[PDB]
């Protein structure tokens, strides 16, 4: 100890206290009451079929227009082509629960990328189209060939 590492600032300004604001993704607005995840192809194995992850959701079919698969790796990416369609499932949770689910799957997908060559794995919000033709905003994961 001694003189080294003794703070020249006020001790009160330097001692860390419980309850600081923690980092997070926080993808929802303060308005949003629901959050949804769009899953597809082999990603459904975890997102839909893992009982402890998918628990508490509502789930229905949905289509993502303008996206297509990478040739390797499990992810799609956005092309903007009207007839490129990724069919999948949208899982929805109350907003507070969704924030935890989204972080959990974000960590799960990005811990050990199978094909780091096909780009970086990210997620964003896109409208997905439900059976009745209505749309709902959902988070989806993608790996853009760049």
């Amino acid at each position: 100890a001694a003189k080294p590492f003794w703070p020249s600032d006020d001790l009160e300004d330097v001692v860390v206290k419980p309850g600081a604001p923690v980092a997070g993704l926080a993808l929802l607005a303060p308005d949003d009451t629901t959050g949804c995840l769009f899953t597809y192809a082999s990603l459904k194995e975890h997102d839909e079929q893992d009982e402890e992850f998918a628990e508490g959701s509502t789930v229905e079919d949905a289509w993502l227009y303008g996206a297509k698969l990478n040739h390797n790796g499990p992810f799609a990416y956005a092309t903007g082509n009207t007839t490129d369609i990724v069919k999948g499932r949208v899982l929805c949770w109350p907003a507070e629960t969704f924030e935890d689910k989204l972080e959990e799957v974000y960590i799960f997908r990005k811990f050990d990328p199978d094909q780091p060559q096909e780009g970086s794995i990210r997620c964003s919000i896109a409208p997905v189209v439900l059976r009745d033709g209505s749309s709902t905003d959902a988070v989806w994961f993608h790996q853009t060939p760049e």
